[PDB]
């Protein structure tokens, strides 16, 4: 049972690619029952406020310092244009180490390539934007043939989508976490996606069971 | 020269603003003589809010430094918290926003807000639902200019429902004017569709 939620946040980051998840997590309100709220805690590089691709200045809650990365925690690591910075260096480490330990680890677009170039999806089921420009950016990438068409892949405790692909994201790490029922993710997923009020209908008396 | 400006608050929903604000904000698919619409965040004083997903803004500006022109945009989010007090004054400043030509774009439970102030009787909107809309706006009478949506765009209105900030982006993006009309199809359909041959004609069309 996942007990934290942590959300890198950095100068750029997309911000269509975690709403959906970070929203239905820190509220709970379609958890299932006796399950409360799984709080998500912003981490920086440092406490240095970002600003998001679309402009949001944001304090993060700690810095990567601060914060323990656990079996079972939640880290969601969105896109933006800054990757290859080396300001991003110190937490790319600490994942290869949280991936070890079990921390379910959630990249989605350039994240994705991030992990990519430091071997960590040489032996997972994983997508990406795209598999050209994946390799042709990441010299250190041997994963081609564990490389899907997504939009998103899960494989045991990693989580990886494409940029364009948020809701099938959000999806695929609440579901690994757990944190709905079957019913209530696919009604869920349903309703964002087709806009059709049956699910609506379906959501609302299958959530909180 | 013309502004964005997103109105942040406590609850307010990330989903639903997300792609509209990083499209403005970047500038990054605009026809080629356009600058980026940098979004100013508007809160209702100046204090730092959270999103319901947890993040912490500090708003730009106060309501009071903001000045709302014609053919500005302002964008108001859902949220949980709408019929609280805290937002009576954006309400009463959305009236004379809509009377100066200034592009009011709402999704989800913003919509119930400008229900409830009366702007959307006479005028063709959405929101989430109309029976909730209609039990929990006790002075909206605007049952017949209502549609389906779940994005509809009126004059210098756009509604939406909060399951649809895909179509809620297409007619903000549409209505200011910022992409060719083919570069805004593709990235719809890009988004929506997930085929990559969208993405590509997407970046063949962005200066059409």
């Amino acid at each position: 049972q996942t007990k934290k939620a942590f959300l890198y946040v950095f100068n750029t980051m997309s911000d269509w690619e975690y709403g959906y998840l970070i929203a239905e997590l820190n509220s709970g309100r379609y958890f299932k029952k006796d399950l409360a709220p799984l709080k998500v805690i912003t981490v920086g590089a440092n406490k240095e406020m970002i600003t998001t691709m679309g402009g949001l200045r944001i304090k993060p809650d700690i810095s990567l310092d601060e914060c323990t990365l656990e079996s079972k925690d939640l880290l969601i690591l969105p896109g933006g244009t800054t990757w290859s910075e080396e300001i991003h260096q110190p937490i790319l480490e600490r994942i290869g180490q949280a991936l070890k330990i079990g921390t379910i680890v959630a990249a989605i677009c350039g994240a994705t390539d991030a992990l990519a170039n430091m071997g960590y999806l040489d032996t997972r089921k994983h997508t990406s934007n795209n598999l050209e420009y994946t390799k042709m950016v990441c010299p250190n990438y041997k994963g081609e043939k564990f490389y899907e068409l997504g939009p998103a892949v899960s494989d045991a405790n990693l989580v990886t989508a494409s940029g364009i692909a948020p809701l099938e994201f959000a999806m695929e790490v609440l579901k690994k976490i757990d944190v709905f029922t079957l019913d209530a993710l696919h009604s869920w997923y349903n309703l964002n996606k087709t806009h059709k009020p049956e699910y609506f209908f379906q959501l609302m008396n299958s959530i909180n069971k």
